């Protein structure tokens, strides 16, 4: 029953059938946040999947029996979407959210409960996020990529801007309940990336279950999990017949993508929406 369309809420655009205005609404509003809840933020294709898969590796002790018999979106469920993790009875809660800082679930700002954001290259978002949107149902035919680019950079897709995501999450760093990572950092040295994330949560592990965390959250491993790579979906929701959920997994994809006139647009694009910005790693 997926249409391919796009609705707002609070100004911003969320893909119609697996959202709503209460189902948002309710994320928003709702009061049930708790001390050793954790969230994973993150602006849709920059790895959500990788660090769900970490942190359900982290919980178990490195224990991939969870990981192997529990659908990746069962475990870390979404907050907005029509079937919320908040419209359930499941503690210790691991949950999802795309929303943006001015929409995340308000009682949080006053709570200890954990939230990881996690950003990755804009640019390899846009690759990403352009392939799925072909098999992905919820979300209409990219287009060509130059006017899919154009959308992207006008915020025309489903969570908004890029930059304003990334920028309103990044006011929360500081906070010690709240860990700033990228995709980047984790393709460099994943057990660096795992280790500095149990810090994090106050959850240290052994060699053993560490080795054992890094293992299984490998692309290689992680593809070949079949709770863990979306196979499992209906293909009228995601069509495996035609793409995969875990497409390359690495760093870089966009220099294939983007044309040299695309990528100076997009640098512009960039240069002035991120004038105060840090430096990240994705920054050449
Ligand atoms: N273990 C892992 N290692 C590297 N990339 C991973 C990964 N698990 C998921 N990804 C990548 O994260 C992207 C999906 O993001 P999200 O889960 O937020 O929607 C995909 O990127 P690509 O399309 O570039 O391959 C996917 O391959
Ligand atoms: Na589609």
């Amino acid at each position: 029953k997926l249409p391919g369309e796009y609705f707002r809420y609070k100004g911003v655009p969320f893909p119609v059938g697996l959202y709503s205005l209460e189902s948002i609404s309710l994320a928003e509003n709702t009061q049930d946040v708790r001390d050793d809840d954790i969230f994973i933020i993150t602006y849709p294709k920059s790895g959500t999947t990788w660090m769900i898969e970490i942190i359900c590796l982290i919980l178990k002790e490195g224990d991939p029996s969870w990981i192997r018999s529990v659908p990746i979106w069962e475990r870390a469920p979404w907050c907005e979407t029509i079937v919320g993790a908040f419209s359930l009875p499941d503690s210790p809660r691991l949950m999802s959210s795309h929303l943006p800082i001015q929409i995340f679930t308000k009682a949080f700002f006053s709570s200890k409960a954990k939230v990881i954001y996690m950003g990755r290259n804009p640019r390899d978002v846009v690759v990403s996020l352009y392939h799925y949107s072909k098999i992905a149902g919820q979300l209409k035919d990219p287009g060509t990529p130059d006017q899919f680019l154009r959308d992207f950079l006008k915020g025309e897709v489903q969570f908004g801007s890029w930059f304003d995501h990334i920028k309103g999450w990044l006011r929360m760093k500081g906070k010690d309940n709240f860990l700033f990572i990228t995709y980047e950092e984790l393709q460099q040295d994943l057990q660096g990336s795992v280790e500095r994330i149990c810090g994090f949560l106050g959850r240290p592990l052994g060699k053993e279950a560490l080795g054992s965390v890094v293992a299984h959250s490998t692309f290689s491993a992680m593809k070949a999990n079949t709770m863990s790579n979306y196979t499992l979906l209906p293909p009228s929701l995601l069509d495996h017949r035609r793409g995969a959920f875990l497409r390359k997994g690495v760093c870089g994809d966009w220099k294939n993508h983007f044309t040299v006139a695309q990528s100076e647009a997009f640098d512009r694009a960039y240069r002035k929406q991120m004038r105060g910005m840090p430096t990240f790693p994705w920054d050449e």
